[PDB]
């Protein structure tokens, strides 16, 4: 009935965060949390494929993409399962994460349990950029902090 | 077909390690890797319920126990699903992990994906200690290092 998850974001830099997930029945995944130590503005936020922290955030691999689609924003029909768009930090360096998404899940084929949340150096262009990179990573740049998505009480 | 997972163990002391998991279909889970910085002797080694790292190893909660049993050793009928017994550290503080288990899984109800691996200060008494604590934790004591079990390549 009710699934819950948690992710502790850590990096080599000063970006830290806690993300909570909750999914009631087949209702959407409600995502809520904070990230701190960010530069002011938009930062890409995606579920990456692998919950593998052997190489910091590098070993998380690419956006979770079981449908083998191109990169989008959450509202796009053409998106990675893992494409959760951008979070906005204010001048205090804090983003409030508040996302509702029905493509991700906490169970079944699309479950993100044991995958990695990543927050990025730069704005995700939502796949609307001109170059090839936009269709891949939305040009969100480097990985500031990541964590493995765990089952929570 | 084949499912792989990985766990990086960390704590506030000298203990760390990387644990690898593989499962072919509905078969046994094969557990390998190494842990360093341990005292010579046997150390409890379990899957705990929650992949929650908000309070170090404490927020991992109790042994994974979906069948509501008492603690035991991996060979016991009466055991928690997370009960993987003891790893053994040599004079040099290194444990070579080599376990095959039939209760844990990398998918379905027994999945340890998104849960926590914990290595303990003391030997697990395999539920044979004759106090109530033996029937919960095997008297394995404190949690030296832990990490969330992630989907791996
Ligand atoms: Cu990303
Ligand atoms: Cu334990
Ligand atoms: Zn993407
Ligand atoms: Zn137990």
């Amino acid at each position: 009935m009710e699934m819950k998850a948690v992710c502790v974001l850590k990096g080599q830099g000063p970006v830290e965060g806690t993300i909570h997930f909750v999914q009631k029945g087949s209702g959407p995944v409600v995502v809520s949390g904070t990230i701190t130590g960010l530069t002011e503005g938009e930062h890409g936020f995606h579920v990456h494929q692998f919950g593998d922290n052997t190489q910091g955030c590098t070993s998380a691999g690419p956006h979770f993409n079981p449908l083998s689609k191109k990169h989008g924003g959450p509202k796009d029909q053409e998106r990675h399962v893992g494409d959760l768009g951008n979070v906005t930090a204010g001048k205090d360096g804090v983003a409030i994460v508040s996302i509702e998404d029905s493509l991700i899940a906490l169970s079944g084929d699309y479950s993100i349990i044991g995958r990695t949340m990543v927050v990025h150096e730069k704005r995700d262009d939502l796949g609307k950029g001109d170059n090839e990179e936009s269709t891949q990573t939305g040009n969100a740049g480097s990985r500031l902090a990541c964590g493995v998505i765990g089952i929570a009480q």
